């Protein structure tokens, strides 16, 4: 959310909001410098070769094996100067998101979305799950474990493959049982995608469609919406998909977009989602929340040194908006639940963010990107918190001229065209 202090990648470690950390994952990775820009939210301006053991390096696949919509450069984000621009880029997008009524609400929901303390084998004991924390390095080289909700980190080998990922449990499906888990969003504020479009009326495309660029704040908001679903454990299994056409057959080929995506993008694309199935999930998650309420009600002990049981129960009471009856027993407030669920699944959408931002964006999640563009959003003369690329009092404020890649050509440097025309990428 709003970032109170101005961080520089150079600033010294203070073990509080600027430190070296290790991600709770697998091998003996070497620490990396990280910045806590808001309660529970961290930014690691490094390439992600930690979240997945199958991606320990930045070696690009052979050319013949590369997806049409992909971009590789083992060198991006490897110098302090890039990291510093990464950090300020991400921070500025958070402020742009936070600056809208919709984004302020989403970020508030994300910060209150502490992953549940369901890591004990004893059913009456609350204990944090290790993969929902990071190890902050102390002055004396020792590691101090800290809980967090979100981490913004650089992309893996393919630079434009953005996504929201998290560590799993050996038996619990944290993203789908109402528990939630720390979310790691692979993202870069240094590149954006170009698309075609041009809102017209009846008869006139002599010059062809305009060539525009996607505002990075929308691309980040998209990932954060996924994070919202997952922090609250109400994500939908990606194998659950819906066919999106006409003239096509099922089997889930031709065109079947996952339920998760259609709901995240929203707008005209959220009408292809089966209402009943949608209704079933809300009931299923409402129940998951009820189970959590009983777990809290039956809790007799807690693991950890600083936090007291009552303290944690209250943390979760605020998260899941539970009712605390006349006897102290927690219950799921149907009124408050419905609202929370609705907000998380249908108010927080890419479509709605596009409205608040007043930007041009693909109309249907089913649009095709044409190219990748190098950009630099840090300079206030290139991009602002309130206008993005369509700077006011310049010829960039009308007709999304700021997003137009021909007009505002000094703000977009093409790195590659996506040769085939047909498929997707995603998010
Ligand atoms: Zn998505």
């Amino acid at each position: 959310p709003f970032v109170n202090k101005q961080f520089n990648y150079k600033d010294p470690v203070n073990g509080v909001d600027i430190a070296y950390i290790k991600i709770p994952n697998a091998g003996q990775m070497q620490p990396v410098k990280a910045f806590k820009i808001h309660n529970k939210i961290w930014v690691i301006p490094e390439r992600d070769t930690f979240t997945n053991p199958e991606e320990g390096d930045l070696n690009p696949p052979p050319e013949a094996k590369q997806v049409p919509v992909s971009y590789y450069d083992s060198t991006y984000l490897s110098t302090d100067n890039e990291k510093d621009n990464y950090l300020k880029g991400v921070t500025k997008l958070f402020e742009r998101i936070y600056s809208t009524d919709l984004g302020r609400m989403l970020l508030t929901s994300i910060v209150r979305g502490i992953p549940f303390w369901g890591g004990s084998t004893i059913d009456t004991e609350l204990k944090v799950i290790d993969t929902n924390c990071i190890n902050v390095i102390q002055p004396d080289g020792s590691y101090r474990s800290e809980e967090l909700n979100l981490v913004i980190i650089g992309p893996s080998a393919d630079i434009i493959q953005f996504e929201c990922k998290s560590f799993g449990h050996e038996v619990l499906n944290l993203t789908r049982n109402g528990y939630g888990s720390t979310q790691y969003i692979r993202f870069s504020p240094d590149f954006t995608f170009g698309f075609e479009e041009s809102l017209e009326v009846d008869t006139n495309p002599l010059l062809g469609a305009g060539k525009f660029a996607t505002d990075p704040a929308v691309t980040l908001a998209h990932q954060l919406i996924h994070a919202g679903h997952r922090l609250y454990g109400i994500a939908i299994n990606p194998n659950r998909v819906f066919k999106v056409n006409t003239n096509a057959y099922y089997e889930m080929s031709g065109l079947e977009v996952s339920f998760e995506e259609l709901r995240t993008f929203g707008g005209h694309d959220a009408k292809f989602i089966d209402s009943l199935q949608e209704n079933e999930f809300r009931l299923y998650y409402y129940n998951k929340f009820k189970d959590i309420a009983s777990t809290l009600n039956k809790a007799k002990s807690i693991v950890g040194t600083t936090a007291s049981l009552q303290y944690m129960k209250n943390v979760f009471k605020e998260k899941y908006l539970l009712s605390e009856d006349t006897s102290g027993k927690f219950s799921v407030d149907k009124l408050k639940f419905d609202k929370l669920y609705k907000m998380l699944t249908e108010i927080y959408t890419e479509d709605n963010f596009v409205k608040f931002f007043k930007v041009l964006n693909r109309k249907t999640f089913l649009n095709f990107d044409k190219a990748v563009f190098k950009i630099n959003i840090v300079p206030k003369v290139n991009y602002t918190i309130y206008d993005g690329f369509n700077l006011r009092n310049t010829n960039l404020a009308a007709n999304f001229n700021g997003q137009n890649t021909e007009i505002n050509n000094m703000n977009f440097t093409k790195l590659k065209n996506f040769t085939p025309g047909h498929h997707h990428h995603h998010h």
